[PDB]
């Protein structure tokens, strides 16, 4: 039972495994480099051990250094997005299970892929610079040395040397903090993780922050402009994080805090334990964007404790953990809320089956990422293929109150441990040995392996859902003697999600006459609506449907935030509208230096340039 992770040059844990990880570094504003040393406590799996291979990309190493003294060490041929590997000879050849602390000197590139610094005038006070990382999938070998693989869990602390005004932040406890020894106009703030926890979890935040607490053990930080916006938006926090507990056991990590990052963060949230990072784009004034908070939450449990041995298991992290954010979402506001929700991921895994094909790797269950950058491959299916079958299941099985059962002993039983889909799929038959019957009736290479959409769709309720699709059928149908019939009272009992969903399944036909739209804004002046979910739907449709006027509208959106979620379909847009093609080209040309660095990647590759 061989499984190697195809995206790491390291050492697989098969050889050795890092058990701790003690990081001492500086954030250097002035170079844009993170300086220090890591100091990597590392156990041997085998007998006579004299080398052990460590992923590094575009890191500058200065030194190794064990038990006092320099060792060799080696740095291979860079393997494109995977990096270059550094080979280290250990002084004294290890036995099994024995230990020792290896500590590498070294200094991160202006360029690092897993961060993204930010200039005074990118940030909301415009008087301090800003750093924040980001390491999901693989981008943890561009901070520092290490086996960049889910496969191997660790604990860790840290000493980050910051300028004394800032602040900083990291994925585990804060330890205090004091004046920098060897410079005064520096802080030096300590952090400790006990939880062992995949590197592609560790976190670092550095910038003028501000905290306000909203509960017994959450704290909401961001600048000083976003903290009264911040606590009333994420209020609903404690009450998700209880449900949660109820569904999956004790919470483990302690604290549960939420940052609010600058606009350009690429993501809607990420579950970093203690330190939650979400988007300022969920912000919407009214609470309606909360369910990115109880994806964040459901982590704590599913990806968090138990993880995914290789990222071609991907899916078993986010499938869970969207099947748990929708019970959350189903406590709080009613079954039938949970039925809408889980027909509109339904509705989600259509659209990126039909933008990549039906017989596209990428909308395979379980995909084979050798050669390919996670980057690249990532999308919704691993979310919404890997939710319906789980729901699919669910039904299958007995109901939600089976289901939520075998969830938590599913919990229980793996946590702490990194597993693979044959795992799940054994534990599965063995909770439910009783129905293995029903287990025998899906066709599991379909639904694992097989392209395109699943073989077989769930049952789901539609009363929320009907008003959209009315709503959505008259626009469609309707010719221009028809359009003076429509109103702003067609939305009065229309809630901002089934606003959204009305805008979903007419985008799903676009393009419409360019009359229509244009009767569309006249009436629900949707051009007002700043619910950045809406706003962007409602800018692509425009978009499509070529309505020159909102060109400007779009390009202000796709550049004044940077959630890729909305970025790279709206630049994709405008790229292949003829009146914006140039625009779109010259402002990604002009903003690219100063986008996330994977983002302005990932958006060269749709535009097609460079
Ligand atoms: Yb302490
Ligand atoms: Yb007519
Ligand atoms: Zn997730």
């Amino acid at each position: 039972p061989e499984i190697v992770d195809t995206c790491s040059l390291a050492s697989p844990a098969s050889v050795c495994r890092t058990k701790h990880l003690h990081l001492r570094c500086s954030v250097d504003f002035t170079r844009r480099t993170l300086t220090g040393t890591a100091a990597l406590t590392v156990q041997s799996q085998e007998d006579n051990l004299r080398s052990l291979v460590l992923d590094t990309k575009d890191l500058t190493i200065e030194k190794v250094v064990i038990n006092g003294q320099e060792v060799k060490y080696a740095l291979g041929e860079r393997q494109s997005y995977k990096g270059s590997p550094m080979e280290i000879s250990l002084p004294i050849a290890l036995s099994k299970n024995q230990e020792i602390v290896i500590e590498i000197s070294f200094e991160t590139s202006p360029k690092s892929s897993a961060l993204q610094w930010l200039t005074p005038e990118q940030t909301s006070g415009k008087e301090h610079p800003y750093l924040f990382s980001q390491c999901q999938a693989i981008h943890c070998r561009a901070i520092l040395p290490c086996q960049d693989t889910p496969s191997v869990k660790l604990t860790y602390t840290a000493e980050v040397s910051v300028p004394k005004e800032l602040v900083a932040l990291m994925s585990a406890i804060r330890d205090g903090e004091t004046p920098d020894p060897e410079d005064p106009s520096r802080k030096i703030y300590k952090f400790i993780q006990k939880v062992p926890i995949p590197c592609y979890l560790i976190a670092l935040v550095v910038g003028a922050l501000e905290s306000r607490q909203i509960g017994p053990r959450t704290l909401v930080w961001s600048e000083k402009e976003q903290v009264e916006k911040s606590a009333y938006e994420f209020s609903e926090t404690e009450s998700m994080l209880k449900i949660a507990e109820d569904l999956g056991g004790p919470y483990v990590w302690g604290q549960y805090d939420l940052l609010v990052l600058p606009p350009s963060f690429p993501y809607g949230g990420m579950e970093n334990p203690c330190l939650t990072f979400v988007t300022p784009t969920l912000l919407a004034g009214d609470k309606s964007l909360s369910n990115v908070i109880a994806h964040q939450i459901s982590h704590s449990w599913t990806g968090n404790l138990v993880t995914n041995k290789t990222w071609d298991h991907f899916w078993l992290n986010e499938g869970h953990t969207v099947y748990l954010e929708r019970h959350i979402c189903g406590r709080l506001f009613g079954e039938k809320f949970r039925h809408f929700n889980a027909l509109g991921g339904w509705g989600e895994l259509q659209n990126s089956v039909k933008t990549f094909g039906e017989t596209h790797p990428f909308t395979k269950l379980v995909v084979d990422l050798t050669d390919i950058d996670p980057d690249v491959a990532y999308s919704s299916v691993p979310y919404e293929k890997g939710f319906a079958l789980l729901f699919y299941l669910e039904q299958l099985l007995g109901g939600p109150e089976i289901f939520l059962g075998f969830l938590k002993a599913y919990v229980e039983k793996f946590s702490y441990k990194s597993i693979t889909t044959d795992d799940w799929k054994d534990f599965l038959y063995s909770y439910f040995k009783d129905k293995v019957d029903v287990l025998n009736q899906v066709d599991w290479n379909a639904w694992l392996y097989s392209p395109g959409l699943p073989p077989i769709k769930p049952n789901y309720d539609m009363t929320l859902t009907n008003a959209c699709i009315a709503l959505s059928q008259r626009w469609i149908t309707a010719k221009e003697d028809d359009l003076n019939s429509f109103n702003a009272t067609d939305l009065k009992d229309l809630s901002s999600h089934q606003l959204n969903e009305f805008l979903a399944q007419t985008l799903q036909r676009a393009p419409l006459p360019l009359g229509h739209i244009k009767r569309m804004q006249e009436v629900y002046n949707f051009n007002a609506i700043n619910n950045s979910e809406i706003r962007f739907r409602w800018l692509r449709l425009c978009i499509q449907s070529k309505w020159e006027d909102a060109i400007p509208l779009a390009l202000k959106m796709a550049t004044e935030q940077g959630r890729m979620k909305f970025t790279r379909p709206l630049f994709k847009d405008l790229a292949a509208f003829d009146k914006s093609h140039d625009q779109a080209v010259r402002t990604y040309q002009e903003h690219k230096a100063s986008m996330h660095p994977v983002t302005a990647m990932l958006v060269g590759k749709d535009l097609k340039v460079d």
